[PDB]
């Protein structure tokens, strides 16, 4: 037995997770092995290993009707509390009260973040994904690029074309200038003249205009940035597989030493450098400020989330409840914490001065610590509190050079927070939004690889917003906005 069972005899519990449209709960995980052997609660992982869908998987699962004891994932929360209320999953406040002393202390202490998951019925349909941090994603050049071909780094918009058309031309390496693994990346580039394409880390968020909910993709100040978005895209500044690629783009196309340009992440993205070094002679990524846009402004619209959308939650079917908030409550815990965070104690870490530490094979792997903790079942969307010292430790000293620099800029724009609708308000939030958003990227899609042209098209598309509900949901977020702001 350890100090950290929540139970004395042995439970089995099924769990339906499927995530990032390829993986699923793995109980060869040396993780999920360490979850077992500290907690004594062992999952069974019953989702579909083939499905390339997480969100489908998790509906057909659903529709079905054969619930598991446990569903948790990424891009859950809306689901969770829209099924939780109407009685798939349970809610968890009064379980919580009793029995997880971990889970209540840090609601207690992070108000906001308890009300930014509860459901318009008062009721707390899952534990969340807390991140640790305050930068997320940034943006990374090739300087070993700009030396070859004299460039300084381009400070604006106007510069940034005439660097990256000459990475296309001009052959630094079949050069492929900007490469993303998140397709969702390319519409963020609207920000370079004045757009919004999102008002938070979640991609295609709503955001606040002086008191005003609005939808950014619902905004001329869009057309006009996605007119550019689609040249860049017609002239190959832009990776013609941006929206398939995915995952593995930087693997695939720094590697392979063709991509020049991205927005992603300073602790991964940095790694390279380090990773690459014998595969690429000299290559070198730079973190760089954000070129000053079309407006005058150097934007950095992402930022890491208080609380993100993923988690886990408890169903119906569940025929132990009590031992399962335990089991939850473990991850809150500082145990919990160092396995989800950290992996393996003696396999990828060990306590030192009474905290975790990241052994030195797993630091000076080419791989970046987060993905190495993947393939071990740790930093998966499961509810957990994220311990941004598992990530300072293999923050190299020149990606916190470029955290500073955005931190000393300013460059980082305030997120959306997101509203506390009332049951009616969010049941028309939950009826459209969905719709509307798989449109939009549809719509954005098309008009990125030039399938159709922005301006002829623009107003059947605000047509279609229209009539797919969007300006209903504006108007429930507005009406909750104001009882909250104004
Ligand atoms: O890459 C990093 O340096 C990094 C440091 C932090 O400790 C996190 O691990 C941060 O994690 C990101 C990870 O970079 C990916 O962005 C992953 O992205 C998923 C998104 O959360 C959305 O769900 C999206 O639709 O799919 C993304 C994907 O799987 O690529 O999520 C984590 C995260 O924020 O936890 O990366």
């Amino acid at each position: 037995k350890e100090a950290t069972w929540v139970t004395d005899k042995p439970l089995t519990l099924k769990i339906h997770m499927h995530f990032r449209d390829k993986w699923v709960w793995d109980e060869n995980w040396p993780v999920a092995k360490e979850s077992f052997r500290l907690t004594n609660v062992k999952l069974q992982s019953v989702a579909n290993k083939a499905a390339t869908n997480s969100q489908e998987q998790f509906n057909l699962m659903m529709a079905s009707g054969d619930l598991p004891d446990v569903v948790g994932g990424d891009n859950l929360k809306d689901k969770f509390i829209q099924y939780g209320q109407e009685g798939a999953f349970v809610p968890l406040n009064k379980l919580i009260d009793q029995y997880a002393p971990h889970i209540k202390a840090f609601f207690k202490s992070h108000p906001e973040v308890e009300r930014a998951i509860k459901a318009p019925d008062g009721n707390i349909y899952f534990i969340p994904y807390v991140p640790d941090g305050v930068v997320a994603r940034g943006y990374f050049i090739r300087e070993d690029w700009l030396k070859k071909l004299n460039l300084k780094p381009p400070q604006n918009i106007d510069e940034l074309y005439t660097v990256l058309k000459a990475f296309k031309e001009k052959d630094p390496n079949a050069a492929v200038p900007f490469i993303d693994r998140h397709p969702d990346e390319v519409f963020r580039l609207v920000n370079f003249w004045g757009a919004r394409s999102s008002g938070s880390d979640n991609y295609m968020d709503f955001y606040i205009d002086n008191g005003r909910v609005k939808h950014p993709w619902a905004e001329t100040a869009f057309r006009d940035g996605m007119k550019h978005v689609a040249q860049w895209y017609k002239e190959g500044l832009i990776d013609k597989e941006i929206f398939t690629r995915k995952a593995r783009a930087r693997e695939q196309m720094f590697g392979g030493n063709l991509g020049g340009f991205t927005h992603d992440w300073f602790a991964s993205t940095m790694t390279f450098n380090e990773g690459l070094a014998k595969t690429v002679p000299g290559f070198k990524l730079i973190p760089i400020a954000p070129p000053t846009n079309s407006k005058g402004q150097r934007w950095e619209e992402d930022s890491r989330q208080k609380v993100r959308p993923d988690g886990w939650a408890i169903t119906v079917k569940n025929k132990n409840p009590v031992e399962t908030i335990k089991f939850f409550d473990f991850y809150f815990s500082r145990p919990g914490r160092d396995i989800s965070n950290f992996g393996v104690p003696g396999v990828t870490y060990d306590i030192k001065n009474g905290k975790a530490v990241f052994k030195d094979s797993v630091l000076k792997s080419p791989q970046p610590v987060n993905n190495q903790l993947y393939d071990m079942g740790a930093q998966i969307p499961i509810g957990f509190w994220q311990d941004y010292d598992y990530e300072r430790q293999w923050t190299t000293p020149e990606a916190q050079a470029g955290i500073d620099m955005y931190v000393k800029g300013k460059y980082v724009m305030p997120g959306f927070e997101g509203v506390n609708m009332t049951r009616e308000e969010r049941a028309i939030y939950d009826k459209y939004w969905a719709d509307v958003r798989t449109y939009m990227y549809e719509m954005g899609q098309a008009w990125v690889m030039g399938t159709k042209d922005v301006d002829k098209t623009w107003d059947e598309y605000q047509r279609q917003l229209k009539l797919r509900g969007l300006y209903q949901v504006l108007q429930m977020m507005q009406q909750a906005y104001d009882r909250q702001y104004k």
